[PDB]
């Protein structure tokens, strides 16, 4: 009755739909299915796909449909992180059905949920390679048929929390997830004109569904506060370190008898530890331990994994005696009350004051696949919610004022890239001569890149001003020789090391795609474009750098059209990441600003065309790098202020 | 067959669709009716109405309903600009059928189809009346039933060409309706939390149809034509007229023999008409007579308005004796290549590379009207468009460079206003105190409002250097004023005269919404800050200012929700008047700089909460006027830069 609306809508399509045995992506199935679409569902767990496969089956016989066995069929044991498990699959759909109509590109994971600065580099390339890899790896396999047939439809299932066309949307404690989300939609933003007449892709973005968020949430709760008491540990012992003359190893002693109280009333300690001290007796519930025992051996061991990860040299043995404080180290009022906060603070974001199901967002998206005249769109099949954005896109600005400029004076910057000698050269050129920075540690990626700008930068090598450093593909472990050898970073810009492809993106009608960008190459521009920028970030963070500006690939007048959109493709993808890390540090009370500064325009006719008009842009350049980097004085890092240096994009 | 997934999709439900007789208006009536709605259609015309009717009445007892006539009703001779028309249609349409679910806000007209500065401020005012007023009108008087009965919908028929959220899309020659649309889906957006959880409102954004566009269309070509020769005239004239000795009116004297070639050779000629006349001999089709003839009737005609219209001084009857060109001024080989300019840009945005149909957007809308899990969204049922976009919201940005502040010095400063008086005293103090401008002339609404600004600038005012001109409702007027007895305008700040209104924006569930803003005052907030805007825009841009600041109300931390709500409102909206006339700017050669500086934020968190951050939020409103009022010096206005410079929107 409620389904006569369905069928027919999709009768002769075929259907090929990732993480179909449950959530949105079940629902899609079983509901295109009833529309008169076979579908193939994939998924994990061979138990729980068997079971949606029969119900959808059994629903289609009581409609009338006859050997309901021919029209939904399961891959199990798919894992979309692989690229055989990926190529198996469509073997195994074409097999069963020949050409696929429609790629539902719906598997998700949540990804490592931790912030930037906790988060293990092969956990966010494990999530990039899940929830947006694999889009682009089905949709290179699949898209050829699609052509050849005349007609085809890719629809990436992303997120609220993937952004905007010209807005992120911060994502705190999921920075891997929000980047995946992002590039789910940049993915169909630039590759529509590509992929037309013959080909639509879009994005559906849902916002929250009853499920999505699966006694945890209890568990998840004291995390939040298990990880509140680490960062303000955290923070409070690198802002001490870097006023104090004790070292680290020194200052973490401090924290060994595991005493609230003895720590607020040492007079030696620094004060910024005494005044957190003061905070947790406060603020803390006097049955719950935390009130009175600084930490726990969970927590210790993920601080030290901060301060190791930050270059700090500390006994790997340091907390082994630790003081164990007796349980509740939270109360449960104390859980359940952060419980509640999380709970009511995501049903706080719906205008209509109501869950949208999975069954509900799955309609939708069934009516939504009927339209033919979209293509590189977001549609929200869900929506209306109250949360923070951040317009990114601005080109207007101008230099920071001379009081932030004052504070490069003596200062050390790290410039980390490649292939951008030119603009590496002219920064570092800027920072030394012009606004008296004591020292520029030049991180690049091989020895013929030192050797390049060793050679335009001689004056200031000779005299010992420009140090360079080769990181190949261990940027860490450069940035670790660069604290030891020069001194912790002030400033950083960090470029990218690699150019973007200069490959076709999409292949003839009647030809083999073979020079189409691989699966392998566009996880090659995710590891040099994406994960480069993460891993500075996560290191220059830990390291308590000063500030870090994230710049994106250079398109020019002369760039291939494959360039604008894979540059674009980059720039809204990593706007996800900057949004949200500057939230993150935002939040957990870190001094360093990072801020995004775009090389990349979205349109050709925008580009500078003649000698002077390119001397405006390189000078535009300097001057976003200034007014991004240049640090807050202490009379005006508020929180008005603070917020707005931080996870911004500009374009030059 | 087509209409089976249709049928019964609205039962039960009322739809009052204005534009109903035509369009996808008509197409969304006729497919909401065999949907199994009651119908309402409202147009102005009584036999095109009749005709819809008829067709979907037969439609309906075709597919097997009865008793047709009680399904579809018609509501002829019903003009939308008119709020006494609007009233006699909904009394008309809940006497026929009760409350109303589905609110269809279709009507629209294409508008005044001419740059700001050739456009009837009454036009203007029209188009926003029959296009954005009359929205919220029929909201305003079907709400309350919605509410009392715990359900509705609000659809706004709005358009690509009226943006995104953090984007303005430029639609020249179309400002009204460009600003028209933009209203329409930041209605949605900042109504859905007040309107729900009852009442879903949501904004379609349809691009190009099939139809949209209505021999005609080579009228339009050389109307084009004839709108280029009058820019290129207009544009020389005043820049001629900055530097030459010799009066408009002497200026115009050279253009009187209307040959092309005469002025080319007059050596006394000023080089930028010298210039203009070699441009249309060489780049003119030599058949046509404007290649030799320097205007028509007209162009003059059209030109002197401009002229009068800037405060030039000249006799109503200078081109009463201009010789007439013979036929054609413009071939029709020129007039087809602009027309087939026009059309294959049109289809060139297409990334599918097809015209959607009237029909095949208003199912794709029927559709969508079935979700219940959507407000303040903008949903595209066609899309997939190649266009410029104009990001707005940037907050990071810094002070001009110091060759633009020297452009300052001895410059003649226009700030508007009257309820920021704070604003305007800072304004008045640092062009005159620390940037050296000669003058300011505040321009204000009321005597009461001068007579504070006098008393605020007491020492500039003793001085000379501060003038105060009263301009009530006539800012044009005073605007002419200050050119007659101040000298003309450099830069110009224009801020709103009146706050914000502090009344409901929705009513109690019980309640006869007495309280909530009402019609005439939704009218009145447009007029205040709108089309204030619009006029000083217009009239500085007619009157050779250098540069324009249109600058949004004042949110703080204290401001009401309902302050908040339609501060953002406005905000929105007013971007898609300054992208457009930007870029009419940008493309026609006029100098002015015309960008926005919003004080308004779209959350309360993100504003000052002490006096330290409101002293910072100040000195960032100083910075972001400055930054975009600073004149380009000769050495730097390129057209790259040109493009930077115009058109934005910065946030403080
Ligand atoms: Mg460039
Ligand atoms: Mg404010």
């Amino acid at each position: 009755g409620w389904a006569e609306s369905l069928i027919g809508l999709h009768l002769g399509k075929v259907a090929l739909i990732t993480g179909g045995s449950a959530g949105i992506g079940g629902q899609i199935g079983r509901l295109l299915a009833l529309s008169g679409a076979r579908v193939m569902l994939a998924a994990r767990d061979r138990h729980k796909l068997e079971q949606m496969q029969a119900m959808i089956q059994s629903e289609l016989a009581e409609v009338g449909y006859t050997d309901v066995e021919d029209r939904v069929h399961i891959a199990p044991g798919c894992d979309v992180s692989s690229e055989a498990q990926l190529a198996d699959l469509v073997e195994r759909t074409l097999s069963a059905f020949g050409t696929v109509d429609y790629l539902i590109n719906n598997a998700g994971i949540a990804g490592v949920e931790e912030m930037v600065i906790d988060m293990p580099v092969e956990g966010w390339r494990h999530t990039l390679f899940a929830n947006l890899i694999s889009n682009y790896s089905l949709m290179r396999k699949l898209a050829p048929l699609m052509k050849k047939q005349g007609s085809g439809y890719i629809l990436n299932v992303s997120s609220y929390f993937g952004g905007e066309k010209d807005a992120a949307i911060p994502y705190p404690n999921r920075a891997d997830y929000a980047v995946s989300k992002a590039g789910q939609r940049a993915m169909a933003e630039v590759f529509a004109r590509f992929l037309g007449p013959e080909i639509q892709i879009n994005a559906i973005a849902p916002g929250p569904v009853e499920g999505d968020r699966l006694g945890l949430f209890a568990r998840r709760a004291r995390l939040i506060l298990e990880n509140k008491r680490l960062n303000e540990l955290h923070a409070a012992l690198i802002a001490a370190a870097r006023t104090d003359e004790r070292s680290m190893h020194e200052l973490v002693e401090l924290l060994l008898p595991n005493d609230v109280a003895a720590l607020e009333q040492n007079p030696a300690a620094p004060t910024a530890l005494r005044e957190l001290a003061r905070r947790f007796r406060s603020e803390g519930d006097p049955a719950a331990s935390s009130s009175s025992a600084l930490l726990n051996r969970s927590i210790a061991a993920k601080l030290l994994a901060r301060l190791h990860n930050g270059g700090y040299v500390l006994p790997a043995d340091i907390f082994a005696n630790l003081p164990n404080p007796p349980d509740p180290f939270f109360t449960r009022a104390q859980i359940d009350r952060e419980a509640r906060k999380v709970r009511d603070g995501i049903m706080g974001m719906l205008y209509l004051q109501r869950m949208p199901t999975e069954f509900d967002v799955a309609m939708a998206t069934v009516y939504y696949l009927a339209d033919r005249n979209v293509s590189g769109e977001t549609f929200h099949p869900s929506g209306g919610l109250r949360y923070e954005r951040t317009p990114t896109g601005g080109e207007l600005f101008g230099l920071p004022s001379p009081e932030r400029l004052a504070e490069l004076v003596g200062s050390t910057v790290y410039l980390i890239g490649e292939h951008l000698t030119e603009h590496l050269n002219l920064l570092a050129r800027a920072y030394l001569e012009r606004y008296g920075a004591r020292q520029v540690v030049m991180i690049v990626e091989t020895e013929t890149g030192a050797e390049t700008m060793r050679r335009l930068l001689h004056d200031h090598v000779e005299a010992g001003r420009l140090m360079t450093i080769v990181a190949g593909d261990q940027i860490e472990a450069a940035i670790d020789q660069a604290i030891t050898r020069y001194g912790r970073p002030g400033p950083v810009v960090c470029t990218p090391f690699r150019p973007l492809p200069t490959v076709p993106l999409v292949g003839r009608k009647d030809s083999d795609w073979s020079t189409v960008l691989s699966e392998a190459e566009f996880a090659e521009l995710c590891e040099h474009q994406l994960t480069h920028h993460f891993r500075v970030a996560r290191k220059i963070a830990l390291s308590d750098g000063a500030s870090l500006a994230l710049v994106t690939p250079e398109t020019t007048a002369t760039s291939t059209t494959e360039q604008f959109a894979l540059a674009n493709f980059i720039k809204t993808t990593l706007h996800a990441f900057t949004a949200t890390i500057g939230v993150e540090s935002e939040r957990t009370a870190q001094r360093i600003l990072i801020n995004q500064v775009d090389l990349t325009r979205r349109a050709r006719a925008e580009e500078p065309r003649d000698p002077h008009e390119r001397q405006q842009e390189l000078e535009r350049f300097i001057e976003a790098v200034l007014l991004v980097t240049a640090p807050l004085p202490p009379e005006a890092d508020t929180r008005y202020a603070g917020r707005i240096h931080r996870g911004r994009a500009i374009t030059v």
